[PDB]
């Protein structure tokens, strides 16, 4: 079991992120869906636990046959590659549990996130146990840093070091945009502390795949947030009410696209 916490500082407020994240997840899902693969939203309902925690529940399935590397592909029968995502989104807090029916208990990708109005300086925000938290590598993802992006993933239109929002005036993010957040009254900020736990108990592959999965998560978080910022003008004025409507349409769209369109998005690698 390999744990790492990815801290993503962003030039948006905690409240704005709640909308930007929902908007961006919708667009990112569609960009990867078609030809039978991609995202399928099964459940999207509001929930309330005994303790009173309220939030939004979603159950999705990521069909991943040809989008996964060959060493992963020739590892299980077709269809066995799909993974399920169940998330209890009680924003600012969220717990996401990803599973695989084939490996059952041997597989787990859990992402627990705390969205704080600070600059990523809170240690052990998920309040684990002292020693355990010591074995948690903390990694910072700088959405402005070109060297943190994979060459094949780069797209100038999704580069915040070149993007300037027309509606807010934020951007482009320079090499020192972070340290700058403290000088300007404008340009709000927050930090997503994403604790990722990966378990892949497979004889002889555990170490390789648990590390491979973290890299893909780091890669996803980097591209996702660079896109979220660059899409700032598309969602900053949306309300939570706009999102809900947009989500019900997205669900339909994902299904439609998945059956017609050919496979699209990030090719295996
Ligand atoms: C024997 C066989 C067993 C093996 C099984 C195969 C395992 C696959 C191996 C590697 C794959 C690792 C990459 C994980 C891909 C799944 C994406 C993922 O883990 O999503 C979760 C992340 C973090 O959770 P969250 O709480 O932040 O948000 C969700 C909660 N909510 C909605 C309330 C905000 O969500 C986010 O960052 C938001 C972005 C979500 C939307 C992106 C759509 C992705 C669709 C396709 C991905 C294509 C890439 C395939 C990788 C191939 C490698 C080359």
């Amino acid at each position: 079991v390999l744990l790492k916490e990815y801290r993503v500082i962003l030039p948006v407020s905690v409240d704005e992120y709640q909308v930007g994240q929902l908007y961006s997840v919708a667009e990112a899902s569609k960009n990867e869906t078609g030809g039978g693969e991609g995202v399928e939203v099964l459940v999207n309902e509001p929930y309330e636990k005994d303790d009173g925690e309220k939030g939004q529940y979603t159950h999705k399935i990521y069909h991943l046959q040809s989008k996964v590397p060959t060493f992963v592909r020739m590892l299980a029968p077709e269809g066995a590659l799909n993974i399920h995502e169940k998330a209890w989104n009680a924003y600012p807090y969220c717990r996401t549990v990803i599973t695989n029916e084939y490996m059952k208990e041997d597989f787990l990708i859990k992402i627990e996130t705390w969205h704080k109005p600070d600059l990523g300086t809170q240690e052990n925000v998920h309040k684990l146990e002292p020693e355990a938290w010591k074995h948690v590598e903390a990694i910072y993802i700088d959405i402005a840093d070109r060297s943190q992006v994979l060459s094949k993933d780069y797209k100038a239109e999704e580069d915040p070091a070149k993007f300037k929002s027309i509606k807010t005036g934020r951007g482009p993010l320079g090499p020192n945009w972070k340290q700058e957040l403290v000088n300007q009254k404008d340009c709000p900020y927050m930090c997503a502390y994403k604790l990722v736990t990966v378990k892949f108990k497979w004889w002889g592959l555990q170490n390789k795949v648990e590390n491979f999965i973290h890299k893909q998560e780091k890669r996803l978080f980097t591209n996702f947030h660079r896109q979220l910022f660059c899409w700032l003008d598309k969602w900053v004025d949306l309300t939570m009410d706009d999102i809900r409507r947009m989500e019900e349409e997205t669900k339909r769209q994902l299904d439609e696209m998945r059956q017609k369109d050919p496979v699209k998005g990030m090719t295996a690698d």
